């Protein structure tokens, strides 16, 4: 299997944009920074909100708590190189940190507000504004030849004032080589693709589509996450009572997949249930029959068949949002 689109990306571009590991950092100087609270965590991060000493503007720091130093050159090799795509995270310098032998990435300030809360205040309009918005920095880092592998509404934060969008974590990004195979240990239980669950390791960047259309789904159905599996055999048996094993077949067969004997025990055999089926009094102001067709073309068992982001932001669901721009 290889990706559809952007496939060359890293084999046209010299190899010092790809070769990750043979990137020497230019440590600035820590006390050029300054902790002034904490946010959040990422797996293996510490995030907290600072201040730029020199000239006081705001930033943001994340003291990559012990991850692999080969993982943090990877995370600034592809930060750097997607710097000024459409929204976004921005990395404005990296430093040591005192307190551990673990750099820390200084980032442009991202004023986000928690989704939890967001979320459920979201018009039709809005949903579709801010989808477009995340789409623009898939098909940005897509066309940049890199995968983000862990699209969540945790990674995407949003300023609901100024309307701001930013994609986040590049922590489990990582660079596609066409035939290469990846980690399946990447992105959230949730989130996970098919090709994820079922060992295909020759994945690309339709795996972040999969991501976004469970984002999507979780948002238009008021059913966050909208696939809740407890761990990621039973993540895969809770697509297929979705999708159906039909499909789920087609696909292993297609691809030359076995599934572990465990496995195909509890996935069972399922019939799919139509999307429709998902709507209620609480998400009926968002199922529109134009968002019901651009999230089952996202979900597709087979990641060669799902919509890539640069045609999914030409979906007629976004037509007004186009509209508004080209003005
Ligand atoms: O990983 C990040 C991150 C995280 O794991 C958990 C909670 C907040 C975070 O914020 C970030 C921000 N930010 O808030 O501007 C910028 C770049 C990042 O990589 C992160």
């Amino acid at each position: 299997s290889k990706a559809r689109v952007y496939a060359d990306v890293n084999v046209l571009r010299p190899k010092e944009y790809w070769d990750y590991e043979a990137l020497t950092v230019q440590w600035g100087e820590q006390d050029d920074y300054e902790v002034v609270r904490k946010v959040g965590r990422g797996k293996y991060s510490e995030v907290f909100e600072g201040i730029n000493v020199n000239n006081n503007e705001k930033c943001i720091i994340k003291i990559l708590k012990p991850v692999k130093k080969k993982k943090i050159k990877r995370e600034i090799k592809i930060l750097q190189n997607l710097c000024g795509g459409p929204n976004i995270v921005k990395l404005l310098d990296i430093v040591r940190d005192q307190h551990s032998k673990t750099p820390s990435l200084i980032f442009e300030y991202v004023n986000n507000t928690d989704f939890k809360v967001l979320y459920p205040t979201l018009t039709d309009y809005d949903i579709r504004y801010y989808i477009y918005e995340l789409l623009k920095a898939l098909d940005y880092c897509h066309s940049q030849g890199i995968m983000h592998r862990d699209v969540k509404p945790h990674n995407v934060m949003i300023d609901h004032e100024l309307r701001k969008l930013r994609l986040i974590d590049w922590g489990l990004a990582e660079f596609y080589h066409p035939g290469k195979e990846y980690n399946v240990r990447v992105a959230s239980r949730y989130f996970k693709g098919p090709e994820l669950l079922v060992d295909l390791q020759d994945y690309d960047y339709s795996l972040d589509m999969w991501s976004l259309g469970c984002m999507f789904a979780g948002m238009i159905f008021r059913k966050e996450p909208f696939f809740y599996g407890h761990d990621n055999h039973d993540q895969l048996v809770k697509i297929a009572k979705v999708l159906g094993t039909d499909g789920l077949n087609v696909y292993l067969n297609k691809y030359r997949i076995e599934l572990d004997p465990q496995l195909e025990a509890l996935v069972g055999r399922h019939s799919r249930k139509p999307w429709l089926k998902f709507m209620n009094a609480d998400n009926q102001h968002l199922v529109s029959p134009e968002a019901i067709d651009f999230l089952d073309k996202l979900l597709r068992y087979d990641h060669q068949e799902r919509l890539t982001a640069l045609e999914a932001m030409t979906h007629p669901y976004f037509q007004q949002v186009r509209a508004a721009e080209n003005s």
